[PDB]
């Protein structure tokens, strides 16, 4: 039988390899009367265990880095010699939270339960309610639509600590990468008043050995 846990696992394994990898992420945010400069990042992803997110553009931000160990983030900034702490749930840029780039998987961070099934045309979806295990994960509640036919993630709704809809995402531009048809675009839309939409494009995904010993403040002591 399919279970909520297995559905979530399958969707996670479509989104990303369940392995250590590198990927580039370009994030373009705009709202009708205001656009952001393009942001680009290189991500070294080791599940939900460890990651490094390095900003490459814009130039004003280049060189900042985020080190994740467990649920804790250390952020390296030019105004301080030692890194500082931000949370997974805090804002990266636009409609993107730190955890949206730094985490790999929903599994382990959320307890899944089937909320309902939905048909949107000739396609049926499982709608999973993902309850955050605790207040340090990225969200307290996510609703995730997973295609029943192939377990692909379809869209998500992200809720506040008090149950207000904050934003929505859509998974798009599926391509054959490392054993799966994986989404290479995610669109994150504000559900509130800003009019912002952030478009995240993933490129050059590749498996990479990421030793535990790179996930340290010393590894990130750089100046270019």
């Amino acid at each position: 039988a399919v279970t909520a846990q297995s559905i979530l696992e399958k969707a996670d394994e479509i989104r990303f390899p369940q392995d250590s990898f590198q990927v580039n992420v370009a994030i373009r945010t705009a709202a009708p009367d205001h656009a952001e400069d393009l942001y680009r990042y290189q991500v070294l992803s080791k599940g939900n265990e460890n990651s490094i997110v390095m900003i490459t553009e814009p130039a004003s931000e280049r060189g900042q880095a985020i080190l994740m160990k467990g649920r804790d983030l250390w952020v390296f900034m030019p105004s301080v010699s030692q890194p500082i702490r931000l949370s997974l749930s805090q804002r990266l840029t636009g409609q993107v939270a730190n955890g949206d780039i730094a985490r790999a998987n929903f599994t382990g961070d959320y307890h899944p339960q089937l909320l309902r099934n939905e048909s949107i045309d000739d396609e049926d979806y499982y709608v999973l309610e993902l309850t955050g295990i605790d207040r340090s994960v990225t969200y307290q509640k996510v609703l995730l639509w997973v295609n029943q036919s192939n377990f692909r993630p379809y869209k998500a709704e992200f809720y506040s600590v008090s149950g207000r809809l904050l934003k929505t995402s859509r998974y798009e531009n599926f391509d054959n990468i490392l054993g799966e048809m994986r989404p290479t675009r995610i669109i994150m839309e504000d559900a509130l008043k800003s009019g912002e939409v952030s478009v995240l494009d993933y490129s050059d995904m590749k498996l990479r050995d990421l030793p535990d010993k790179i996930f340290t403040k010393d590894y990130l002591k750089r100046l270019e």
